[PDB]
């Protein structure tokens, strides 16, 4: 239930054999993510701060809660 | 007159000041080029291998000479 990665259209775009295992196109940990709880703000801003529409929100364990994205703002 | 750098709407759209220089923006070089005269099988090639849709064409000096994209496949 660990959260290991992300795999998003740029990655699957530029891949040709559609067999391959997502291990080995996706990107890995450690990601860009936030707690539970996270305001608003500090969502956009760490959003835009490192050029990505994504943004993972995991509890205290790591385990994955939620997902905020840029198109939603 | 040296190349030193390129700025897409990835870099444009996450920056809320317009006011700022290109230089603060800008992805800085070395960037991904290829040489006059690369077949366009090994620019598709590093296209897709460094997930890039803009691919500079560079001159022995290193001048600016031209610019392949993806999108014109
Ligand atoms: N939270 C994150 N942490 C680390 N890398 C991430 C994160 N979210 C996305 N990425 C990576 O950033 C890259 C850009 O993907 P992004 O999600 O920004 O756009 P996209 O929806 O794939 O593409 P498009 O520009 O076509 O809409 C991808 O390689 C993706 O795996
Ligand atoms: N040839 C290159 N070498 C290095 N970095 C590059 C190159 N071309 C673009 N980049 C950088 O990579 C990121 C994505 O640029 P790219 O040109 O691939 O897409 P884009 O047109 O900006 O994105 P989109 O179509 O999703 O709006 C940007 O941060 C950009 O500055
Ligand atoms: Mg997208
Ligand atoms: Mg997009
Ligand atoms: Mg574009
Ligand atoms: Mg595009």
């Amino acid at each position: 239930g660990e959260l290991v990665g992300i795999i998003t259209n740029r990655d699957m775009r530029f891949e040709v054999d559609q067999s391959k295992p997502v291990s080995e196109v996706m990107t890995k940990a450690p990601l860009i993510t936030a707690k539970e709880g996270v305001s608003a703000e500090a969502a956009l801003g760490l959003l835009r701060r490192h050029k990505i529409e994504k943004l993972p929100i995991v509890d205290g364990h790591g385990k994955l809660t939620g997902l905020i994205t840029v198109k939603d703002f």
